[PDB]
């Protein structure tokens, strides 16, 4: 599925459907542009940067990953060792590695996708999906849910992810996609979308 002009590398199935939804409401048409969202099924991006980098197919691509408080430092040294020659990156600290990696379109999200979405403006639509998909939730759990809608700081993050993972991370994102709007888009996701869009448009411009 790689007759692609570009590739967006994501960790799992939630981003594989959330990121295309956010691209539409940002008017970045990924399919029209020939851009694939490819889930790497975890946090190892190195085989895929090898594949798309200069010593592979040399195809424009971006990375979207979580900070994980961090593991992201080694995760990004690994891809930077590929895309940046035999340059040494060992002497940089995590922050230095994160800001270097942005030049190549690799963006780090602090915290994690679904909680961030629930705090930052999608709380009430997520509760709605959760209840359509888990219709016989105990009343103790429905109330904890409403406790977080009323106040996205009362959030039990582990339970939220427990429910979503029970629904299915891909399936839950597919059902929340109709709800995303431009102003609730996380910044790292907008940065990756713009970076891959720029690189494709810069090619057409010569
Ligand atoms: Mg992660």
């Amino acid at each position: 599925i790689f007759f692609s002009r570009g590739v967006i590398l994501v960790e799992g199935d939630a981003e594989r459907f959330i990121v295309p939804a956010f691209a539409e409401v940002l008017n970045i048409p990924l399919d029209m542009l020939g851009i694939t969202v490819c889930s790497v099924g975890g946090t190892n991006f190195t085989p895929y940067v090898k594949l798309l980098g200069p010593e592979g197919l040399n195809i424009p691509h971006v990375i979207l990953t979580d900070r994980d408080p961090p593991l992201v430092r080694r995760r990004l040294i690994n891809v930077l060792d590929v895309i940046e020659g035999g340059v040494d990156h060992e002497e940089l600290d995590a922050d230095e590695v994160i800001k270097l990696a942005e030049q190549y379109g690799y963006f780090v999200n602090e915290n994690t996708l679904e909680p961030e979405l629930f705090a930052g403006g999608l709380a009430e639509d997520m509760q709605e999906v959760i209840r359509e998909e888990l219709p016989r939730l105990r009343r103790e759990t429905l109330n904890a849910l409403q406790q977080w809608v009323d106040d996205p700081a009362q959030i039990d993050e582990d339970l939220l992810l427990r429910l979503i993972e029970r629904i299915g991370k891909g399936r839950f994102a597919q059902a929340l996609a109709p709800s995303v709007s431009e102003d609730v888009c996380p910044a790292y996701i907008r940065s990756a979308l713009e970076h891959i869009r720029d690189a494709i448009a810069l090619e057409h411009h010569h």
